[PDB]
Protein backbone atom coordinates (compact mmCIF):
# COMPACT_ATOMS: atom_id res chain seq x y z
CA UNK A 1 0.00 0.00 0.00
CA UNK A 2 0.88 3.50 0.17
CA UNK A 3 0.79 5.79 2.89
CA UNK A 4 2.93 9.26 3.60
CA UNK A 5 3.13 11.42 6.22
CA UNK A 6 5.49 13.87 7.97
CA UNK A 7 4.97 15.15 11.20
CA UNK A 8 7.02 15.75 14.67
CA UNK A 9 7.89 12.68 16.58
CA UNK A 10 8.45 13.35 20.16
CA UNK A 11 11.91 11.30 21.57
CA UNK A 12 12.55 11.44 25.49
CA UNK A 13 14.46 14.11 25.86
CA UNK A 14 18.18 14.05 27.53
CA UNK A 15 16.07 16.23 30.58
CA UNK A 16 18.30 14.92 33.56
CA UNK A 17 22.12 14.80 32.94
CA UNK A 18 23.00 11.20 33.06
CA UNK A 19 19.75 9.62 32.78
CA UNK A 20 19.36 6.50 30.73
CA UNK A 21 15.27 6.72 31.13
CA UNK A 22 12.19 8.15 32.40
CA UNK A 23 8.77 7.82 33.88
CA UNK A 24 5.81 9.43 32.70
CA UNK A 25 3.94 10.11 35.49
CA UNK A 26 -0.01 11.82 33.84
CA UNK A 27 0.67 13.23 30.72
CA UNK A 28 -0.60 17.34 30.83
CA UNK A 29 -2.54 17.31 26.91
CA UNK A 30 -4.16 15.23 25.34
CA UNK A 31 -4.68 14.11 22.08
CA UNK A 32 -5.75 16.11 19.56
CA UNK A 33 -5.20 19.34 22.28
CA UNK A 34 -2.77 21.99 20.18
CA UNK A 35 0.55 22.53 22.45
CA UNK A 36 3.20 25.29 22.06
CA UNK A 37 6.85 25.33 23.15
CA UNK A 38 7.62 25.56 26.78
CA UNK A 39 4.65 24.83 27.89
CA UNK A 40 4.39 21.21 29.61
CA UNK A 41 3.56 18.36 28.06
CA UNK A 42 4.11 15.13 30.53
CA UNK A 43 5.85 15.01 33.79
CA UNK A 44 9.03 13.09 33.02
CA UNK A 45 9.99 10.97 36.53
CA UNK A 46 13.93 10.84 36.93
CA UNK A 47 16.05 9.77 39.81
CA UNK A 48 16.97 13.03 40.17
CA UNK A 49 13.52 14.39 40.62
CA UNK A 50 10.44 15.40 39.11
CA UNK A 51 10.90 16.79 35.89
CA UNK A 52 8.63 17.81 32.79
CA UNK A 53 8.70 17.40 29.53
CA UNK A 54 8.43 20.89 28.02
CA UNK A 55 7.59 21.43 24.10
CA UNK A 56 9.95 22.05 21.97
CA UNK A 57 7.86 23.24 19.24
CA UNK A 58 4.45 24.36 18.59
CA UNK A 59 1.85 21.64 16.73
CA UNK A 60 -1.23 19.54 17.39
CA UNK A 61 -0.95 16.38 20.34
CA UNK A 62 -1.56 13.75 16.75
CA UNK A 63 -1.53 10.88 19.15
CA UNK A 64 0.61 9.52 22.41
CA UNK A 65 2.88 6.76 21.92
CA UNK A 66 3.74 6.01 24.93
CA UNK A 67 0.88 6.78 27.60
CA UNK A 68 0.87 7.55 31.02
CA UNK A 69 1.95 5.36 33.53
CA UNK A 70 4.67 3.70 31.74
CA UNK A 71 7.96 3.47 33.88
CA UNK A 72 11.61 3.24 32.66
CA UNK A 73 11.58 5.22 29.02
CA UNK A 74 14.86 4.77 27.84
CA UNK A 75 16.22 7.89 26.05
CA UNK A 76 15.04 8.05 21.88
CA UNK A 77 11.30 6.91 22.46
CA UNK A 78 8.62 8.08 20.34
CA UNK A 79 5.83 9.35 23.17
CA UNK A 80 3.79 11.08 20.76
CA UNK A 81 3.54 12.99 17.50
CA UNK A 82 2.71 15.93 16.73
CA UNK A 83 0.94 18.16 13.74
CA UNK A 84 0.85 21.08 12.27
CA UNK A 85 -2.14 23.30 13.97
CA UNK A 86 -5.01 22.26 11.49
CA UNK A 87 -3.77 18.96 9.74
CA UNK A 88 -6.25 16.43 10.41
CA UNK A 89 -4.35 14.70 13.21
CA UNK A 90 -7.35 12.07 13.57
CA UNK A 91 -7.18 11.26 9.74
CA UNK A 92 -6.34 13.78 6.83
CA UNK A 93 -8.49 12.77 3.59
CA UNK A 94 -10.11 14.39 0.21
CA UNK A 95 -9.33 15.96 -2.97
CA UNK A 96 -6.43 18.01 -1.51
CA UNK A 97 -3.51 16.88 0.88
CA UNK A 98 -3.58 12.77 0.31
Amino acid sequence: GSSGSSGIKILMPSLSPTMEEGNIVKWLKKEGEAVSAGDALCEIETDKAVVTLDASDDGILAKIVVEEGSKNIRLGSLIGLIVEEGEDWKHVSGPSSG
